[PDB]
């Protein structure tokens, strides 16, 4: 087994707790030898059987097997892996530039062309994963992070690969998964899963990015889930008054009931709204905007 048997305190000086999840606590560390700013995700190891605290010994080396395979600019990169007994701490690439949606909340104008700049960033990291047959099933606005906040056009990093899985060809993989809003209908029913699931999320992220209101959330969880299986999403004129017919079409072709008819990542990149062919399309994309009034009002309530 490729793991290190050194005390993590002897090599890295631990500091600020950046943000704790539920079964793991993430703390901003620093290397003793190089003085380089790094992150350190202390993941609590599980006891023996039906323990309430801790993640699996099998499922922890799965999240690692993904991150070792992931070398790309638009996703996060794993620096080092330490373990002792209590915890398995992962030294990751430190990211301190807030959510993407946090940076977009700041913007006072932001066009639909300017918006596509970022969407493309996401798609890039996503395509790298799909190429390696990896599926990041947790794709929410809180997972879409930024390296630095100061830059005119900032870098996007994708984080938290706990809910990532290497997909085989013949081997089926069913499971009940993460967040009420951003989940495919194939996930809601106990149905086989693939890379197709990720693409659904993208469409939901885009929908909210352009308007602020979610396409499937109702009032109760019960409703939200029935909406996703029923595939009910309305482009209300209150939110989408000044949004393009190519933006609506990009989202419309991502949020499909089936899996065959749902767009692949290559198809998302080769879509007009993302990569146009002529000026006739590029003019509409330029002269369209994102409804920041609603986007600010909706995103404010998530804090």
């Amino acid at each position: 087994e490729p793991f290190k048997q050194q005390k993590v305190e002897d090599f890295y000086d631990i500091g600020e707790e950046l943000g704790s999840g539920q079964f793991a606590i993430v703390k901003k560390c620093r290397e003793k030898s190089t003085g380089l700013e790094y992150a350190a995700k202390f993941i609590k190891k599980r006891q023996s059987r039906a323990s309430r605290r801790g993640v699996s010994r099998e499922e922890i080396e799965r999240e690692v097997s993904i991150l070792r395979q992931v070398l790309h600019h638009n996703v996060i990169t794993l620096h080092d892996v330490y373990e002792n007994r209590t915890d398995v701490v992962l030294i990751l690439e430190l990211v301190s530039g807030g959510e993407l949606f946090d940076f977009l909340a700041q913007k006072e104008s932001l066009s639909e062309e300017e918006a596509t700049s970022f969407i493309k960033q996401i798609l890039d990291g996503v395509n790298y994963l799909h190429t390696k047959k990896i599926a990041h099933f947790d794709l929410k606005p809180e997972n879409i992070m930024l390296l630095d906040k100061n830059i005119p056009i900032p870098h996007i990093k994708l984080i938290d690969f706990g809910l990532a899985h290497e997909i085989e060809d013949g081997v089926e993989f069913k499971n009940i998964f993460g967040t009420p809003e951003f989940v495919a209908p194939e996930i809601v029913n106990y149905e086989p899963l693939g890379l197709e699931a990720d693409m659904w999320s993208i469409g939901v992220i885009t929908y909210i990015l352009l308007s602020g209101a979610s396409p499937f959330l109702g009032d109760t969880k019960q409703e939200t889930l029935a909406n996703i299986t029923a595939v009910s999403y309305d482009f209300d004129e209150e939110f989408f008054s000044q949004t393009s017919e190519l933006a609506k079409d990009f989202i419309r072709k991502l949020l499909v009931k089936e899996t065959r008819k749902r767009l692949t990542i290559q198809e998302a990149l080769r879509h007009p709204w993302i990569t146009p062919v002529d000026n006739q399309q590029a003019m509409v994309r330029r002269e369209s905007v994102v409804n920041l009034e609603n986007f600010r009002k909706q995103y404010v309530r998530r804090r």
